[PDB]
């Protein structure tokens, strides 16, 4: 469904991509979104799919947009506009200066020092469920270690029991990508009403947690109200239940159809580091945007106070301008260029905990399992959204190759 294109929206500029099902998805997901950038596509363009809205096709735009918080304000971050109005996750929908304070506090539940003192627990927890998984000769990664893996830590992290996983992951999912079931408000406000009680009690004593550490945080003077606390902890959700996850399976999914780069890694240890950058760059994954703040020509295209912009952060490190041959896995790359992790004040405060579980993940698991394959006979399938996907990925080895550390 297309929506009438407003007038002050050029003839020209009309491509009518649809973020949340795209054309050529069944090419791969960030093939799908690439054709955005293929000869004839403009710089900027304007689709007529999920309410009509912009959509930078160039990182230099993208990362352009997303430092001008002046212009492109992150108040209604999501598409649709429906979606990004209901959106008022803290800090993530804020922009500066008001937002300082309030990512301050949300990187002590979350930054370097968190994931640091947390090492032992993700290595032991990756080792621990993929010894379990070895002697099986086969498994459905998604559900077996794509989602236990990131979820599980991030559960210990907010502190908050594991039996709440499937609740907390399917609304969560629900406002990346809709199964159309609910819209996004309900879903928020669905998240909101496990978070309020929870905060409640936290708020009392203090807490090594994420929950407790927000509720009785202060952002600037006095203490953090509950909505505060309540829209704070929401921003969370996301990255500890829906992107790490799917990044996983898209990279398992590429060293399963790919030997070398598996035999690379394997003799070649060392480069596991620089792998997962070039794995974060060539399958990003995440596409939010921001709203304009007044009418403001933007590379000879007009925008209206009110219009909505895609930026793809997947899209900055695929573009051919940025790095040569994008669709090709080079763990050797020497200039590893992308916005994965976003850009501007919003850079991504869970990317510490991410690139961890993700370094963690392809040593373990390499280790271990080191031939491997996808299952015989059968088509992975990914699916767009705020943040893309792969729906399941069928793994197979024989046991007798895989190896106990
Ligand atoms: C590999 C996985 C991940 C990717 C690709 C990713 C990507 C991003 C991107 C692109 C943004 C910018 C959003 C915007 O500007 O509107 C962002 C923001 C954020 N991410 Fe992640 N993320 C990942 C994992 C995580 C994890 C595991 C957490 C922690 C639970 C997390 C927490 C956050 C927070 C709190 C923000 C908001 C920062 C702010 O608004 O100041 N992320 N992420």
């Amino acid at each position: 469904n297309l929506a009438p294109l407003p007038p002050h929206v050029p003839e020209h500029l009309v491509f009518d991509f649809d973020m949340y099902n795209p054309s050529n998805l069944s090419a791969g997901v960030q093939e799908a979104w690439a054709v955005l950038q293929e000869s004839n596509v403009p710089d900027l363009v304007w689709t007529r799919c999920n309410g009509g809205h912009w959509i930078a096709t160039r990182g230099q735009l993208i990362r352009e947009a997303y430092e001008d918080y002046r212009h492109f304000s992150s108040e209604c971050p999501f598409i649709p506009r429906e979606a990004g109005e209901a959106y008022d996750f803290i800090p993530t929908s804020m922009d500066p200066p008001e937002q300082r304070q309030f990512r301050a506090l949300a990187n002590q539940v979350v930054g370097m020092p968190v994931v640091d003192k947390l090492e032992n627990r993700i290595q032991e927890l990756a080792c621990s469920l993929i010894e379990s998984l070895r002697p099986q000769g086969q498994c459905n990664f998604t559900e077996d270690y794509a989602e236990p893996f990131p979820i599980r830590i991030f559960m210990l992290l907010a502190g908050l029991p594991e039996e709440d996983i499937p609740h907390l992951k399917y609304l969560t999912d629900q406002m990346t990508r809709p199964d159309g079931s609910m819209t996004f408000a309900e879903a928020k406000e669905a998240l909101y009403d496990y978070l309020i009680p929870i905060i409640e009690q936290r708020r009392q004593k203090p807490g090594t947690d994420a929950i407790s550490i927000v509720a009785n945080g202060q952002v600037n003077g006095r203490p953090i109200t509950s909505d505060e606390a309540k829209r704070m902890c929401g921003a969370l959700l996301v990255g500890g239940l829906d992107t790490v996850v799917n990044f996983l399976s898209f990279s398992m999914e590429f060293l399963a159809k790919s030997p070398e780069h598996r035999q690379e890694l394997i003799e070649r240890p060392e480069r596991i580091p620089a792998a997962c950058e070039e794995l974060l760059r060539r399958f990003s994954l995440v596409a939010d945007g921001r709203i304009l703040t007044s009418d403001y020509e933007f590379h000879g295209v007009q925008l209206k106070k009110g219009d909505q912009i895609l930026l793809p952060q997947m899209l900055s490190g695929l573009d051919e301008r940025e790095n040569a041959a994008p669709m090709h896995v080079d763990f050797s790359r020497q200039k590893v260029s992308h916005t994965t992790f976003g850009h501007g004040s919003h850079l991504c405060l869970g990317q510490h905990l991410a690139r961890r579980e993700i370094i963690v993940t392809l040593k373990e698991w390499l280790t271990r399992i080191p031939d491997f394959s996808i299952a015989p006979g059968a088509q992975i399938q990914h699916k767009s959204g705020i943040v893309s996907g792969v729906q399941a990925l069928p793994l197979v080895w024989d046991p007798a190759t895989t190896k106990a550390v």
